[PDB]
RNA sequence: GGGAGUAGAUAGGCGCUGGUGUGCCUCCUAGACUUCAAAUCUACGGUCUCGCUAUUUAAGCGAGAGGUGGGUUCGAUUCCCACAUACUCCCG
């Protein structure tokens, strides 16, 4: 028992076999790392050599020196893909935030002034003109962006809101648990699939501070299904002088029908001008930005939220706030197309075939590969667009030495790694969200997987 | 935050008797702030941490440090000797 | 004087490491080598000590200590704790 442990070399002596090898630092911590994971497989008398250490203990160096968080090669052809990171950014962005980051900057100085100023009035400019509402807010996320205008304006008092439209977007979040959490009362009008004007107003009394409605962003339903027009609404409160809130969630800054997609997804400047008093949504979703809690509507409601002492806890950081302003700058300039997930969902279904043999081309020399192109039809949306289905180019693959399965795993363990879809032993890959700087990285982790 | 707030001592004094002295039923957390940015000198006394930490586990209470600066190491390791705090030692 | 930080050898200065210590530089001594010097290289080397044979001394040989003590541990130079000491910083 204590000679098959006493073998276990020194740390001393390990980083001495690393000389220049690897960092001091590294090594020293997959030793111990290591020599932990040999004490006690010796202890329990499951090892019996000990050969298997040098080569470990490398191997513990070369995956200890790498973050985790990395980039990742998206073929799945779902643009709002939850759980890949949302909406990624145009390099524009990413470098007027690079040199934000990269020393001091005005974040909450006035520069006019010469004193302290709100760094949310940097931005606010643009949304005001964007919307059209009167006044507007920023704060961390939707989620965060819900909880406080409800404890602004509804805590301690009721809040009207369809049986219908009480979500779970997301593992954490949900608007009955947060609503509860806010302090404010929640009183759930009309029936699950079903639920009129009638069922709004019926509910309405002396505590009924707020009428909310949220936006089924996540899910859908068909079949016998009625829901409250969004002009009614505005109509029922401006009759008993209640507030309006409307939780669009998906951030559609812009009408939709403007660039081919055909769809009735609500966008704050034609919400606002509807005649509600409040809206709000996620940057990350279909405005293309960074996360972020956007919040325009009547000024007076507005300076509320503001003031509110919770606001400060949830005020954005310097990262998202400049990369918000580049956003929304592009968005003054028309440059749609400079908006990634503006890009991917109104590309041409020419510019998406071009794309997939291009790829096709990079490929038919890989050894084993069975390159096919089909035309699919997917669901691009993932959390802001859940009917929407469009035509797609996917490269199917199949190799006949491994399977379908093992292939997508090895995959996401690639440098850059690639995650994608599965059906019926076919590998896919949706060109929808694919960048073109990644085709020629396709092809060279898939020649060192199967040619190795 | 929901929390009913029970401040105990006065501005430039706290000793621990002020902390133990307000404990009782519902008291489910002794919180401590760091001043950031501002310092009181004078006649100012304030209770040592092991202090707090010794109170929380006689009576089987938390103990909350806002530390605020987020140090993240000793900071005497580098030349400059204050008394500043960090997780690492405060943990 | 009171606190606190940095700390530690078993030749000497610095740095490291839960594997019974070790690497860099220096000193010393020794060896190798070198026309001379330098350079270079090497050392289960060194301190203290105690104990053993002889015992005037010489001479040969064996063992332990890491500021001190304690603890954890299969194993502590490493980690915890207590006290001491050195250097430094703040206060009366």
């Amino acid at each position: 028992m204590k000679s098959l442990l006493r073998q276990i070399p020194q740390i001393s002596k390990v980083v001495e076999i690393f000389a220049k090898a690897y960092p001091e630092i590294y090594v020293v911590k997959a030793a111990r790392e290591v020599a932990e994971k040999y004490r006690k497989e010796i202890i329990e008398g499951a090892r019996a050599d000990l050969n298997g250490f040098l080569e470990d203990v490398e191997r513990k160096i070369k995956s200890l020196m790498k973050p985790n968080i990395k980039r990742v090669i998206n073929a799945t052809g779902v643009v709002i893909n939850t759980n890949l990171g949302r909406a990624p950014l145009s390099k524009d962005v990413i470098n007027f935030i690079s040199e934000i980051a990269n020393g001091y900057s005005n974040l909450e100085y006035n520069l006019e002034e010469g004193k302290r100023g709100s760094r949310i009035a940097h931005i606010e400019k643009y949304l005001n003109e964007l919307t059209g509402a009167e006044s507007s807010f920023v704060v961390n996320n939707n989620a965060g962006a819900v909880f406080l205008v409800l404890n602004t304006l509804a805590e301690g008092k009721e809040v009207i809101i369809s049986r219908g439209e009480l979500v779970e977007i997301g593992g954490s979040f949900r608007i009955p648990d947060i609503m509860k959490k806010s302090g404010a009362i929640l009183r759930e009008v009309g029936t699950t699939n079903k639920t009129k004007v009638s069922d709004y107003e019926g509910a309405i009394n002396q505590n009924t501070a707020l009428l909310m409605k949220v936006h089924k962003s996540n899910f859908y339903m068909e079949g016998f299904v009625e829901e409250v027009k969004l002009e009614d609404l505005v109509k029922l409160g401006h009759k008993y002088g209640i507030p309006t809130y409307y939780d669009a969630g998906s951030g559609l800054l812009i009408n939709l029908k403007e660039f081919g997609i055909s769809v009735d997804e609500p966008n704050f400047r034609d919400c606002i001008s509807l005649g509600i008093d409040l809206v709000s949504g996620s940057g990350d979703k279909l405005l293309g930005g960074p996360q972020a809690g956007i919040i325009v509507g009547k000024k007076n409601l507005i300076e509320k939220i503001k003031k509110n002492p919770i606001a400060r806890a949830l005020r954005i950081d310097k990262l998202t706030l400049s990369g918000l302003e580049m956003t929304l700058k592009l968005y003054f300039e028309k440059r749609y197309e400079d908006i990634p997930v503006i890009r991917m969902l109104t590309q041409d279904e020419k510019a998406l075939r071009q794309k997939a043999k291009r790829l096709e081309k990079l490929l038919k020399d890989i050894p084993g590969l069975k390159i096919s192109v089909i035309k699919d039809k997917a669901k691009p949306g993932g959390g802001s667009l859940p009917e929407l289905e469009l035509p797609t180019y996917c490269v199917a693959i199949r190799h006949d030495r491994l399977s379908s399965q093992e292939l997508s795993r090895r995959l996401r363990l690639a440098e850059p790694p690639i995650v994608c879809r599965i059906r019926e032993d076919q590998l896919l890959f949706d060109m929808r969200t694919v960048f073109h700087e990644d085709l020629k990285t396709i092809k060279k982790t898939l020649q060192e997987l199967l040619s190795i």
